[PDB]
């Protein structure tokens, strides 16, 4: 399959900036969500999950098609709890009905990160809604109860190497797990709605205890009240991963640059951008525009 990016007819940068500003104003207003964490986290998770079904082998899945809109994908057990990000974007879509779904789902992740003080993520428009039959089957998203090998292997399918995997995982600094959703419970740190290298620090500085939770699954618990999934923990069990965790724990900048590149790639996987395609856009935050 070849998925060529096709710009929404007659729209430009300014048009996308407006979609971004709307998502952003809504993030600021609906701040009570999940006990005051806000929807930032959940949006970031939404953008990763619609992008993560990609398969470098036959080019199926990935962000392009906005397949998450279909029942099959929408009811994926691994996407439990994403319905909240969806419901949050709906009114935005209603306001800007010419944007494709894939472009919207992905733009929300960028918006969330940038408004939560993370780095600027260049983003590209062009995703095109595809038919319900292009919807990927469930089971392509990762399990959390595994080790570093499973992780390396899994990631490979999305074309990401070690450095990319570690950078992307630092997104775990945001939000938290929910028993009802994933069988895991608790946040990964304290500033759960601000984008920082906290994840790396917690992983290296806390005194973690393995324990089983109320869903009868194992998780690493810290006395600070934080948690880490086996997959996150695996980052300090693997020597190659561990040196990267260290690097990030030590340099937020680095982490920010690496995350930015990785995140964009992840969201662009499976998409072909013609040479005439516009450059990636860099949106201003609400703050940069004085709004
Ligand atoms: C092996 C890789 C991954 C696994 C196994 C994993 C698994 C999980 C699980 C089990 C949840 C908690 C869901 C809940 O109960 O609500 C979670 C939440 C989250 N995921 Fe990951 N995840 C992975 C990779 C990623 C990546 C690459 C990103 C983005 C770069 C992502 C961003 C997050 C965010 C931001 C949250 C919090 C959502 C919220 O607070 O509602 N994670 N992840």
């Amino acid at each position: 399959l070849v998925h060529v990016a096709s710009v929404e007819k007659g729209r430009s940068y300014e048009d996308f900036q407006k979609v971004y500003n709307a998502i952003a104003l809504k993030l600021r207003e609906d701040d009570e969500y999940d006990n005051y964490i806000g929807y930032g986290p959940v949006l970031v998770r939404l953008a990763w999950l619609i992008s993560g079904t990609w398969d470098k082998h036959d080019n199926t899945g990935g962000s392009y098609g906005g397949t998450y809109r279909f029942k099959k994908e929408f009811n994926d057990p691994s996407n439990a709890g994403l319905q909240n990000g969806f419901k949050f974007l709906e009114p935005i879509h209603k306001e800007f009905p010419w944007i494709s779904s894939g472009d919207l789902f992905s733009l929300g992740g960028v918006t969330a990160v940038q408004e939560m003080q993370g780095p600027k993520i260049p983003w590209r428009c062009g995703r095109v809604d595809t038919p319900e039959d292009t919807t990927p089957d469930n089971g392509r998203l990762p399990d959390a109860d595994k080790d570093a090998g499973y992780v390396r292997t899994f990631f490979q399918r999305l074309n990401m190497n070690d450095r990319e995997v570690v950078a992307l995982m630092g997104a775990h600094a945001l939000g938290k797990t929910h028993l009802k959703n994933s069988g895991y419970e608790g946040p990964w740190g304290a500033a759960n709605n601000v984008f920082t290298n906290e994840f790396y620090l917690n992983l290296l500085n806390e005194d973690w205890k393995l324990e089983k939770n109320d869903a009868n699954n194992e998780q690493w618990d810290s006395k600070s009240g934080y948690m880490m999934l086996p997959t996150d923990y695996s980052l300090i069990q693997d020597p190659k991963y561990l040196s990267i965790v260290k690097e990030y724990a030590n340099d937020q900048d680095k982490f920010f640059k690496d995350f930015s590149k990785a995140f964009e790639k992840l969201l662009e996987n499976g998409i072909t951008f013609p040479k005439d395609a516009p450059s990636p856009f860099i949106f201003k935050t609400l703050e940069e525009q004085g709004l």
